[PDB]
């Protein structure tokens, strides 16, 4: 990709090639708990990841990557702020330099040592061509994560973590189960967004859960072994692949509880 998060391809830069960079309804956005007002129409959040088929692991360049077949109802998020229903395609992470950054969405201005992004489809747009497209196309769940014991549900994830390590590497990985990548509370906030790396469209209901996981410094330190580079090229590694909290603007985030 022509665009990255360095000094001279990063965020600051990417509003040239899709100037929706500076749209109404960017993400990720800080998370104010003062004016993150609760709202009792906000229902709980369904997560079904029972049937999660997961296909590859994979260095884009930008993250890395674990897909599933979207092909029928599988693992589906629904209920909290959505009408209807969302088939997951993909999750990654995005992460810092240190363990003090490396979240997108930010808490009272607090960021964490990285941020999953569950990333689900729109079922009633028949696919994630025609969903991007629609204000309410896509859902992603945001999951922070704090460095402290273990996440067992994400070992197998970093232990590939070596197979993958520049731009364009990817390796088999079926039967990952998602649902160890939860924390206990589906406790949530939402609001009106985008995707946080180009195209940046504005087609996402973000759903943000309260309650960070916490992973090792073990584990999370694999991460930072991970490169933007292919193989062949100048070293460049993969860490702050994080964007920067843009402006709320006219919008306003709603939390699903007290
Ligand atoms: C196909 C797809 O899921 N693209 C995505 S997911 C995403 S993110 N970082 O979850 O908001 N950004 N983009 C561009
Ligand atoms: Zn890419
Ligand atoms: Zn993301």
């Amino acid at each position: 990709h022509h665009w990255g998060y360095g000094k001279h391809n990063g965020p600051e830069h990417w509003h040239k090639d899709f100037p929706i960079a500076k749209g109404e309804r960017q993400s990720p956005v800080d998370i104010d708990t003062h004016t993150a007002k609760y709202d009792p129409s906000l229902k709980p959040l369904s997560v079904s990841y029972d049937q999660a088929t997961s296909l590859r692991i994979l260095n884009n360049g930008h993250s890395f990557q674990v897909t599933f077949d979207d092909s029928q109802d599988k693992a589906v998020l629904k209920g909290g702020p959505l009408d209807g229903t969302y088939r997951l395609i993909q999750f990654h992470f995005h992460w810092g330099s240190l363990d003090g950054q490396g979240s997108e969405h930010t808490v009272d201005k607090k960021k964490y040592a990285a941020e999953l992004h569950l990333v689900h489809w729109n079922t009633k747009y028949g696919d994630l061509g025609k969903a991007v497209q629609q204000p309410d196309g896509l859902a992603v769940l945001g999951i922070f994560l704090k460095v402290g014991s273990a996440k067992p549900g994400l070992q197998k994830v970093v232990d590939v973590l070596d197979s993958i390590k520049t731009e364009g590497k990817s390796a088999d990985f079926t039967n990952f189960d998602p649902r160890g990548l939860l924390p206990e509370s589906l406790d949530y906030w939402t609001y009106p967004g985008s995707l946080t790396t180009p195209p940046l469209l504005e087609c996402v209901t973000w759903i943000v859960l309260k309650e960070p996981i916490s992973v090792s410094s073990e584990q999370v330190l694999k991460f930072r072994k991970l490169n933007f580079n292919g193989e062949g090229e100048p070293e460049e590694l993969m860490v702050d692949n994080w964007r920067p909290a843009q402006p709320l603007k006219n919008r306003q985030i709603k939390a699903s509880f007290k």
